[PDB]
């Protein structure tokens, strides 16, 4: 369920650092509500301030497939402003014994600023060339906009495919030496690059995308894995 890599891309991947994908929970991968219409995916029972509370949790469409794929490309880290008792239980259910969401950071690791919880990425990994955050609240990565992938907030829309639409970009991004080469772009000029090093990172980024676009001109077997990838990645 992952497109085959070219010999060039595979060699490039060995020449660059391993990368971390920081993942938010609420309105990014799940949406939940407590007591006070579709059946929830799971129900958490957590006691907070010694009062028992029920949370009905809905998974964003395709989150399990999404996590299965990106866990092959990045080290996944949960960074949430929720209380550990809640965030930890959600992560346990999301991980579902796959052992990909074992590293978590909760409210006690966020900085509060102008009513927003800031998730200081350097808490997770201070080499900012090799860390990325996927979060629906831009306030959460206010201190690291160059390392952020924004995503629409999700609450219930069953037709949402945003997690699927992120997969080829997240695939291509892991071939850069510095993720900021790509994420820092996203006023009058037409320059996407400001250095030869950034330009080389965009060449690598685009090379992987090229493998997506032209995968159908490959031999039988590679072409069959391509058709599978395109039919699965909502393209
Ligand atoms: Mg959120």
């Amino acid at each position: 369920d992952i497109l085959p890599l070219s010999p060039v891309s595979r060699n490039r991947l060995a020449q660059v650092k391993r990368k971390i994908l920081v993942l938010d929970l609420d309105e990014t991968l799940i949406h939940s509500h407590h007591d006070g219409g579709t059946p929830p995916d799971f129900i958490l029972k957590v006691v907070i301030d010694k009062h028992p509370v029920r949370f009905f949790v809905h998974k964003r469409p395709h989150v399990d497939f999404f996590l299965e794929v990106v866990s092959q490309w990045y080290e996944l880290v949960v960074f949430t402003a929720s209380m550990e008792i809640y965030g930890s239980a959600v992560a346990d259910k999301l991980d579902n014994s796959r052992s990909i969401l074992k590293r978590r950071y909760y409210r006690q690791h966020c900085t509060l600023e102008l009513g927003s919880y800031i998730k200081d990425l350097s808490v997770v990994h201070s080499d900012l060339s090799s860390i990325v955050i996927l979060d629906n609240s831009p306030g959460a990565y206010r201190s690291h906009p160059d390392n952020a992938i924004p995503i629409k907030s999700w609450f219930s829309d069953p037709s949402d495919t945003a997690l699927l639409n992120l997969l080829p970009m997240l695939d291509a991004l892991r071939f850069t030496a510095d993720v900021r080469s790509v994420l820092s772009r996203n006023s009058a000029k037409g320059s996407e690059s400001n250095s030869l090093e950034q330009a080389e990172d965009l060449k690598a980024f685009e090379r992987r995308l090229t493998e997506y676009i032209h995968c159908l001109q490959a031999p039988s077997i590679i072409a069959a894995r391509c058709r599978t990838v395109l039919a699965e990645y909502n393209m």
